[PDB]
């Protein structure tokens, strides 16, 4: 469906990137310290992660692939847009039966929240049976496939829906976002935003590849907040909410890179994708890859773990 | 035969930028905005707009295709030069453009050296001749020096400063080698309506007009001599903190459109990138144009901007 | 091996770069002086040399030819690990009687080593110094022995030692935090073996996979340029070797511009040692009259005198 | 000789640059001025060029060909190295040039280092021998260096210091390695006439000297040592605030003429290129040269300068 542009198209970005090439590991051949002692235990949304990653959002035999991996490793997991299940509850026909004890994310879109309203979602939460609640903000995108383009007055209804009985996070998905985007999350009660960079799969480019099998307006499509940007940005605004990155953070390496900047979990979509199509056990050989590196940028690096990498960076 | 040249000739500049790819749209994600709100509508020398654009100068079934376009559109024209016109009045019977384009935005154009011949009157002459809206003398040194062409550029600024204030309002602009802060400078008190800085960055003029006397370019270099666009935008704003804006050259995609009216243009232009189109006609330049104009709404949205004046701001270096 | 890595791969870092070509040789064209009267001699490590530049360790047909060009140009030698050598004691000096020698540990080895056995490795082997590597990227990499825990410390106490000894990187550099962790020991030199040359996190890939699978991890580095500036603000006066892909004489001379005393090649200099001892040598003459001219070009008498003589291009 | 190396090597630096393309030529289209009135007449080393050129010095039949479009065309001229003729005593005569060449400016050139064997005396000599307007000598280590050639430039300067002011004015050049800043001040006690700066981006000595040597150069990377002309220009005019310099190498083109004379030179040189057009001689260089020069003045007319001198400034880094 859109499954066909993330497998098949020139989705990514073309010119755009995370900017994170931008920034350079500070190695501590002599940090005297001991792989071993790397430790990648993060807690998030109230679960204790194994690692601070999260498989990250796409859209139902995928899912479960990827379920059993985060169950395999102790990561987490964003689940598509549920946007179905609130009017086709049992089309919950739902990954809990591979993944008792992993984090889920069940997410939705900010849109959304004109439609349904607070029970909806503790009822969307608990058909899914998750741990939390991801928000997906998404102007561009949306502006992008002629889809339902009014953002207007989302704050709002989320911030007075608010401290809900679950976990919340905003999270844009991949054109990222800015310092004001955060200035307006700014105390909303949330618990963590995924900045959801530019610099990986554009949802722009995405979208008009399934219009015309193309992209007509490259550079639309490149409109955005590169996520080493992103991560600085809204940091440096919500100083303790914790912070995704995600958005074109393919690599561990970069994913470090990710961490230094300022960053707490990391988030894969695109790139998990594939391995998805061939089940979990090989989904879970990515992300553990992923993880191992990670483990060891980490370690090159002189950061014990992944909070002891802010700072670790320098502008290449 | 620059016409054969716009579209035979590789008479885009090949080494300068509008350098508007130096610059980041500011995207808001909680901008918090209906894409169905934003605004194009732009009220542009006494007239008013669908957009904030204008077709820019060519030079005939090319001028109605653009006239149509602009008409159907609700968008703006600067006719390419009525030098011709003046000229040869009888000849007068291509402008005749008015009839495909009523109450459209038709902006008449001349070149400041041409002051060097004709008056207040032969302006006027000019402007009913044409029927049309205001006057945009375009000035233009190196396109001439490299023409071979007349290239007495002296007073010029004065001369027309004298013959201030016209009957139809009036607007400075450049070919696109644009205009620095100093162009700007020297037009700080003419009374003028717009100035369009028509930087480097898109086609040079320079580059064609060689490409014409010679069929190659011979003087590169000398050839991508100009203000880039997002530079002279940048440039020209500080001068004239208010003046409307024109911004062209090679603003060939909406989303360089938000950029450019970001760094601070009112309006913007396309030229060029319009002749192909004009040839398969009227029709096909819409699509063209309303496709940009389309494409300049949901970036404006994406930057969080209700209407055009409101992207004043939303960009950053890259 | 690791050896037909070096030789077959392309393990040479492909996007960390020295950052030497981000500097330009002040050149001074009225410098006024005579290129017979440039100086490359430089004291090293108690020794003394026609040059200031080592051939750097490797990894016994090679060691020959190479420790040959040593005792004929008039230059260091760093030899490959002596691991082996410890592990099994019966298993070069007769071919380079009075040489700078220099002979290589491993920081991390220190872990099962002792004093006794440092010295026996000098002995064994017939040597003026020890140098001790330290190189955790490269080890975690291939996945090993990974503990670095107490390291400086160790080396620290276990210092004051009965040679000149001196402390290396293999490739990714030492940062400015690492010579802040060597600051206070007594060593005879650093060799700040900095990025951009051979990564010897490209290595250990390309002998798990024939390919290179993480080729980021494997950048991560410090590059050779800045880790002499780094190294240089921290430890202003100490001996220091600039290796890390300063494979020419202008190089050499920019290296020795940035902040060191000497260089050293190796990586390129195998390929030469294969065919054998002459090559070697007719590569470093060749590096070392590079060097000289430069050196000359920008006005240096001596390598002493290149410390200042460059700019950020 | 050396001849087809810049025939046929590729002894153009190969990494480093003029620097000039770091540099942009602030267009003036308003400047209000007229091509008409951007005049190239820049007097210099006593005699007055009609613009800011010298042909580059060079190396008998080629010398010809320039000097003979030297006068054609106003422009200055370097002789190539005395060399040979002051101790093989020789030609008036040969390579000449002043026969086919009256009123030109000749410049005569040496290289400092044979002032280790030529004594004031010697030189009075050369330069009458020649019939030449004033002495450059030419400084050139690294080529020195790299040529097996003699390598010795201990004390040349006390040497040029000592026997200086000379009856006929005297210029010290590098050769496309460049002048420092360092270099310069060496310079600033000497009463000179005229700087060149010679600096690295155009042709190569080093990696001349190499490909005669070698066929290819073994050593990209000194070759390359050099300090860039527009860092030289800007270096040495930091220092030399009142000679004229000549900003030469790699200004091949009158555009990057311009940027060079707005980086603050007063005259101009090319060789390399010069070099081939030598070979299909006098004419075709007067066209070369020519042509360099109309758009000498072209770019100078973009920019707002009416001559050579006011260009300084008028530029801005890209
Ligand atoms: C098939 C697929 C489906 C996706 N569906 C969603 C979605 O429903 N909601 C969302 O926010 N992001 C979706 N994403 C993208 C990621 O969640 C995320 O926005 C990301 O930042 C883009 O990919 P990357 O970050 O791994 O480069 C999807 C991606 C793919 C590949
Ligand atoms: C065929 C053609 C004819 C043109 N004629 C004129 C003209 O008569 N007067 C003028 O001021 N500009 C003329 N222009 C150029 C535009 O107004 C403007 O300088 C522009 O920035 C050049 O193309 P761009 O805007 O898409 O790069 C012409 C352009 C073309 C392509
Ligand atoms: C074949 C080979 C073998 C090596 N063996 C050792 C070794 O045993 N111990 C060590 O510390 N370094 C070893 N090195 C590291 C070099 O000293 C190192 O690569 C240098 O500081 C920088 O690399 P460059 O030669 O690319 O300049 C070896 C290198 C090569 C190429
Ligand atoms: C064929 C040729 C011969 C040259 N001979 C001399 C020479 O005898 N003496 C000298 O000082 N420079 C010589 N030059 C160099 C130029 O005079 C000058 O310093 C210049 O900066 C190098 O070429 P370019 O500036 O035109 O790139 C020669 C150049 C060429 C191309």
């Amino acid at each position: 469906k859109h499954l066909e542009a993330c497998l098949e198209g020139e989705v990514a970005y073309q010119k755009t990137t995370t900017g994170l090439e931008g920034f350079r590991l500070r190695y501590q051949a002599l940090a005297g310290l001991a792989l071993s002692e790397v430790d990648l235990t993060t807690p998030f949304l109230g679960k204790t992660l194994k690692a601070p990653f999260l498989i990250g959002a796409m859209t139902e035999r995928i899912n479960l692939a990827l379920a059993e991996a985060a169950e395999a490793l102790g990561v987490g997991m964003m689940l598509g847009s549920g946007r179905i299940l609130l009017e086709r509850p049992e089309a919950l026909r739902r990954v809990r039966k591979v993944a008792p004890k992993a984090l889920l994310i069940a997410n939705l879109g900010l849109a959304q929240l004109r439609r349904y309203g607070r029970d909806d979602l503790l009822r969307l939460v608990e058909m899914l049976e998750a741990d939390a609640l991801a928000f997906h903000v998404n102007p561009l995108q949306e502006a992008v496939q002629r889809g339902d383009t009014d953002f207007r007055g989302l704050v709002e209804r989320l911030a007075e829906l608010l401290p809900l009985p679950f976990p919340v996070m905003v999270k844009e998905v991949g054109h990222g976002l800015s310092r004001e985007a955060a200035l307006a999350l700014r105390d909303l009660p949330l618990a963590a935003v995924d900045v959801a960079g530019a610099g990986g799969t554009s949802w722009a480019r995405v979208e008009e590849w399934v219009r015309f099998g193309e992209v007509r307006h490259p550079e639309l499509c490149e409109i955005g907040i590169p996520t080493a940007r992103a991560i600085l940005e809204v940091r440096e605004v919500l100083p303790h909410l914790p912070l995704v990155a995600s958005g074109g953070v393919y690599t561990g390496t970069d994913g470090a890179k990710a961490l230094a900047l300022g960053a707490d979990l990391l988030a894969v979509a695109r790139p998990l994708l594939r391995p998805a199509l061939e089940g979990a056990e090989r989904v879970a050989a990515w992300i553990g890859d992923y993880l191992e590196e990670l483990r060891t940028a980490l370690f090159a690096i002189g950061a014990r773990n992944p909070k002891e990498a802010r700072g670790r960076v320098e502008r290449v």
